[PDB]
């Protein structure tokens, strides 16, 4: 509250830490389908059912230009990439499973870099 503060977690290393996470995406074999924004001329569905397209390219020009107020909205956008592939990919197809794959990979090196 007003002058009560818990101590003061160092977040001065948030930026280069997110940054080396999407590095790491972005090389994974199974990234193909998350690198670039979803075609919305190409991709009958997706412009309608998916209300925020959302894929690393997005987030790595985010990053790069101050528009992550915090280590929280990085791992939000991160995990509306996988939220968005659920919600139009069966789980049983070559995407559906990158996805799943994905946000496992995602949530070990967040879990390991700041928990």
């Amino acid at each position: 509250s007003m002058s009560v503060k818990k101590p003061k977690r160092d977040d001065s290393k948030d930026l280069a830490l997110c940054s080396m996470i999407l590095t790491e995406m972005e090389t994974h074999e199974d990234a193909w389908p998350f690198l670039l924004p979803v075609n919305l001329k190409l991709v009958p569905g997706y412009k309608k059912v998916i209300k925020k397209p959302m894929d690393f390219s997005t987030i790595r020009e985010k990053l790069s230009s101050g528009q992550y107020p915090n280590l929280e909205t990085f791992a939000l956008d991160v995990r509306l990439v996988f939220d968005n592939c659920e919600t139009f990919n069966e789980d049983d197809s070559d995407i559906g499973r990158a996805g799943h794959n994905m946000r496992k990979y995602f949530e070990k090196k967040w879990t390991d870099t700041f928990k």
